[PDB]
């Protein structure tokens, strides 16, 4: 394959393409003897070069990572997570989708194809792997075999056209809950809240729409709400036929925090908007309810963070303003106006890939795991450099911070509880690190709450994986992983 | 995986054990259109940690690299070589066989188990993939899907119990033409002479003794004569007892070159030994018939190559005298003395893994590739160091050489011909590059006798090959690949 010689596609960033089986990797430390499941992760990974002569990372095809850990050692499987977009290109051999979120560069041959690249999460759920991009409905695999299903449209109950990247499960229900926005098309303001049953049938849909079309990334679920913020990333038709990138910044846009009811019966005047002053948030750590008070905790930062969804009048990316910091926004139901009840600062460390014990998902909480980017550690060999995994305890507010190196840089943490009624928090990290000078890959595990002295099992990859983004782990049990 | 801390496993000899498919690799320049085929290699690679906590290089289990090259790309398929150490090891979780060509160090339950690792050679013959070790019957396997049949005993015909790694192929009978030594049981003085039929079949097999065992890892042949050079890296079952690696060198043994009939008639009273004076050679480039002289051509090197097979006297391993040259040795069937007719080196540069377009397997030829060694190169990051491939006109005298820079090595190359009556030497070479700065490989691809412009095609691999011995090129129609 001819590539081009940009850095989206060389260096870090070279096009891997890795289906492999290695099982009982080379590995020091001790690997848990109670660890048996599997960490699911996925990489941006271009099956052929882009129709334009060059791309953006988030423009990759899916390829599925699974870490199958077991008798104290690791095993892994990587396979693509194989779209209606991958199946035609590998028939043809070639691309025929164009650029990111933008159908006027398609071939006309793929006209009203999903354009799913099932990029973004790699989740378990109802005994299947989710393959998850925020265009399209999701792909669906086999968590065991990691064969590729199909996308699910819930058999036919599902009417909005795309499903979300960053599914909750409420412990209350062992729900998952979803959204889908462009919910009736391209660049749409209407929004879809989805409910679905552990055993995999959709339980509702539920329509409404927001302020403005945006990027609606990731979102916050408590016991009676969907918790939505409206960040002003946005895209437009205009745009596409500009030829600029799909999103841009505006930072003349206020950003608001939508109150949606978690209910079938969802009505456009039951939803409550706040509003505040323009700010950058994309993922969110974890939203709960207190008396009539709405929490939801988010890296925040000044501006931009995405340096290829550029500014829309014309400013150069500012990487100072684009630190985000973990920052708790309330808001009251019972409030008479639309101001925010407080906006309060949660940490000065600087970091972005919020993760909790995801059996706290929607209730208060005392602990959440970060990437940070510790910019006064030493970095022996531009973007962003995630240096450290970071821990905050919101009952003592002490901070753990574990650096991996000066030639390192690591991805998102998940974290695997102990058991299913272990106290929060009780168990292990997860976490791919890039050993940059090696190019090669390491999983690293520690002790969730006992980070500072580092991993305690580090499992050697023999090949380098790519930038990832979301990941999760499963229980052997479900995933039909041996007992 | 818990692996030692030596240097057998450690930096470029990491375990890697990937098990892989990657179709259309990144690449640059132009893969010629007219190649269709696959380029086969094998590299030592363990599945398990050693038993006695280290071990030596030659002593990894095979893995089987395929590059398919066809329509202007290569594709890479990489499976083991399921031989019946690699099932049992693999069945229990652990390694069972010991150290190189020692079976007193064995787990009980393997006790007179084929300790083949099938690793020196991935060879093409009668449809089948040929993994294969010198110690045991040859492995095959399916050249299309690559998975693993069993070993190959000739449906009974062959008595011998062994096979050797460097099978040659008479263009004029399409035989193919090897050896197996230690026929009887280890350490024995036993050689059995073999020939297949190009259909599979074992035409005959011929007992004989050589004047002492040692390691008959590579041979010649003619039309009339199998060529077999005795060096003395000797072994005993009283190394094996003192604890001393299977094979050391004696410099003060003769060395010999027999010229055995090629006839299943064969008697040890037809056999002549030549003998000359103590050196060193492993590997055979070609060997040919004059009048009634045979030639054989060998690198050549005034002491032992193998350092970890030490000098039986205790000296240390000496690096200059182990720079081999190629070298014509030549002996006269009609001659009085056992005296060689002569010796005479052909050239100056340092090498050693020769190659020959094979379609000249036993005949005058005028071309040979070799790795060269060039150390007056600048090396910007012990062992050998195989920098330069070397091409060698035997009419003309003139050499060619290409340097691969400062931070890489070369691999065994490999010879394409254009087409079954193309002139000798019309064709490509195909060879492995160690990027060891990248801590990747590359497949290099050469105009075979134009070389020093460099490769016209550079195929790029996301991951590092291990260090490698043998490979060889098959046309499509001969591995059951696509026309
Ligand atoms: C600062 O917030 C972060 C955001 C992201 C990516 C979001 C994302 C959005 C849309 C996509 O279509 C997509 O597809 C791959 C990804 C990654 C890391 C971060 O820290
Ligand atoms: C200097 O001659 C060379 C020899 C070799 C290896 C021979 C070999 C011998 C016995 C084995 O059992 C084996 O198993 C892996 C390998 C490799 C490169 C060279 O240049
Ligand atoms: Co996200
Ligand atoms: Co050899
Ligand atoms: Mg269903
Ligand atoms: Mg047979």
């Amino acid at each position: 394959a001819h590539f081009p010689d940009t850095p989206a596609f060389t260096g870090f960033n070279a096009p891997s393409r890795i289906e492999c089986d290695i099982p009982n990797l080379v590995h020091e430390g001790t690997i848990p003897p109670e660890l048996n499941g599997a960490f699911f992760r996925v990489q941006p990974d271009p099956q052929f070069p882009p129709r334009l002569g060059d791309d953006i990372s988030f423009n990759g095809d899916g390829m599925i990572t699974r870490f199958h850990i077991h008798d104290g050692q690791c095993d892994i499987k990587q396979r693509w997570a194989k779209t209606n977009k991958w199946k035609l290109e590998n028939a043809a051999g070639k691309a025929l989708f164009g650029s990111y979120r933008n159908p006027l560069t398609d071939d006309e041959s793929v006209k009203g194809e999903y354009r799913s690249t099932a990029n973004t999460n790699a989740f378990v759920f109802a005994g299947k792997l989710w393959a998850m991009k925020e265009d399209s409905p999701s792909l669906t695999m086999d968590p065991a075999t990691m064969e590729t299903f199909g996308f699910e449209k819930f058999g036919g109950k599902m009417t909005g056209q795309t499903f979300t990247a960053h599914p909750k499960v409420d412990p209350l229900t062992g729900n998952m809950v979803a959204i889908g926005y462009a919910a009736s098309g391209l660049c749409t303001d209407d929004v879809c809240l989805y409910e679905i049953s552990p055993d995999g049938e959709l339980i509702y849909e539920a329509w409404f729409k927001v302020p403005y079309y945006c990027m609606m990334h990731d979102f916050g679920v408590t016991k009676d709400y969907l918790v939505l913020h409206i960040v002003p990333s946005i895209g437009s038709w205009d745009r596409l036929e500009k030829g600029l990138p799909h999103f841009g910044f505006d930072t003349t846009l206020p950003v608001y925090l939508g109150i949606i009811p978690r209910r079938a019966d969802l009505k456009q005047e039951d939803i409550r908007w706040f509003k505040r002053e323009n700010c950058f948030a994309s993922h969110v750590m974890n939203a709960f309810q207190e008396g009539t008070k709405v929490h939801v905790d988010v890296p925040e930062a000044e501006n931009n963070m995405f340096p290829f969804f550029p500014d829309v009048h014309g400013a150069p990316f500012n990487p100072q303003q684009a630190m985000s910091r973990l920052t708790r926004w309330t808001v009251d139901m019972a409030s008479n106006s639309d101001e925010f009840d407080s906006v309060t600062r949660l940490t000065e460390t600087a970091g972005e890939f919020p993760r909790i014990d995801d059996r706290m998902t929607g209730l208060p909480y005392r602990y959440g795991w970060m990437l940070e980017m510790d910019m006064k550690r030493p970095v022996e060999l531009g973007g962003f450099l995630m240096n450290c995994l970071f821990l905050k305890d919101h009952q003592t507010g002490a901070e753990q911070h574990w650096w991996c190196g000066p030639t390192s840089s690591l991805q998102e943490p998940a974290f695997i509880p102990r058991s299913k009624d272990a106290p929060e928090g009780d168990g292990w990290i997860v976490q791919v690190c890039n050993r940059l000078a090696d190019h090669k890959s390491d999983l690293l595990i520690f002790e969730a709450l006992d980070i500072e002295k580092g991993p305690v099992a580090t499992v050697h990859l023999p090949f380098a994986l790519r930038f990832g983004l979301h990941g999760n782990w499963a229980n052997a049990e479900e995933i039909g992983l041996a007992a």
